């Protein structure tokens, strides 16, 4: 594989769409690679990680408990609720909702959690509170994946998302236990995690949250590193490409391969 930056360019050429990418040291925030890092991209399902960071902040403040059981109705359910559709009778704890939202990308679980933090506006306010003046959530799960060209709703930038994830995972804005919980949920992703491990060389650590939307929108926020360590945060978004999901996945994997083959930078 070619150098990271060259592979990223090759990916845009082949997809006919824009790619946004940031590679950052998790411990220090050192930016290694940046491509269209200040450009907007639909967050799609990657917003679920930031959502649970806001939830954990509420738990830390004593305004929420991961144990608290939330009971909901069938009418509350939206498209793709693999886990939540199974608990109409017994409900789900806030913590379970976050696990389902992040590890299974359960949309109703995400909406239920979104309500607890004040909806899209409330989550955006939380982002503003931790210093992210760019990322914005405007709509609820399902609608936020529309990805209309030139539409600023429900977007982030690679640089903003990377910095925000770093703040949630390591800045001690969240308690030690909460930081550990947010990390574990990403480590436990069932949608892409197992697959990514099956193609990663031995020794490489992976934690992640993926997303997809209209007009080719695709995204992944991840922690990656050799020696089984979460050394770097890697955020990649794709937008406005007519490519098949398979090829968009292949291109993202290709950028990953370039990182792996040329890690020491
Ligand atoms: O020299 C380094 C490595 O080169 C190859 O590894 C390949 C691997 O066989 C292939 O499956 C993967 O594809 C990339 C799979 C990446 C999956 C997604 C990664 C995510 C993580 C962070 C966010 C975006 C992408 O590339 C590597 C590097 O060439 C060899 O097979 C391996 O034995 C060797 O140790
Ligand atoms: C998160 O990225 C979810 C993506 N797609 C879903 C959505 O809420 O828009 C569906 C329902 C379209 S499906 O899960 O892809």
């Amino acid at each position: 594989s070619p150098q990271p930056l060259e592979q990223i360019k090759l990916s845009e050429s082949q997809l006919s769409g824009r790619v946004g990418m940031i590679e950052m040291d998790l411990a220090s925030g050192r930016t290694l690679t940046a491509w269209r890092a200040d450009e907007r991209f639909p967050m799609v399902s990657t917003f679920k990680v930031v959502l649970c960071g806001a939830v954990l902040a509420r738990v830390d403040a004593g305004d929420e408990q991961l144990e608290r059981k939330i009971h909901y109705r069938q009418q509350d359910l939206v498209d793709y609720s693999p886990v939540s559709e199974k608990h109409l009778a017994d409900g789900m704890t806030v913590g379970e909702l976050c696990a389902a939202a992040i590890t299974m990308s359960d949309n109703s679980a995400a909406n239920l959690l979104l309500a607890t933090v004040g909806g899209p506006a409330g989550l955006t306010a939380f982002l503003r509170q931790i210093g992210d003046n760019v990322t914005r959530l405007d709509r609820w799960a399902t609608e936020l994946n529309e990805a209309l060209p030139g539409d600023a709703r429900d977007t982030t930038t690679p640089a903003s998302m990377a910095a925000t994830l770093r703040k949630l995972l390591t800045s001690q804005r969240l308690s030690a236990r909460s930081q550990r919980q947010l990390l574990q949920w990403m480590v436990d992703d069932r949608v892409a995690g197992p697959l990514i491990r099956s193609v990663l060389p031995a020794g490489w650590f992976i934690a992640d949250k993926t997303g997809a939307g209209e007009r080719g929108a695709r995204g992944i926020v991840a922690l990656l590193g050799p020696n089984n360590k979460a050394e770097r945060i890697v955020v990649i978004y794709l937008r406005d490409t007519p490519a098949s999901m398979a090829e968009r996945n292949q291109q993202i994997a290709g950028i990953g391969a370039a990182l792996i083959e040329h890690w020491q930078r």
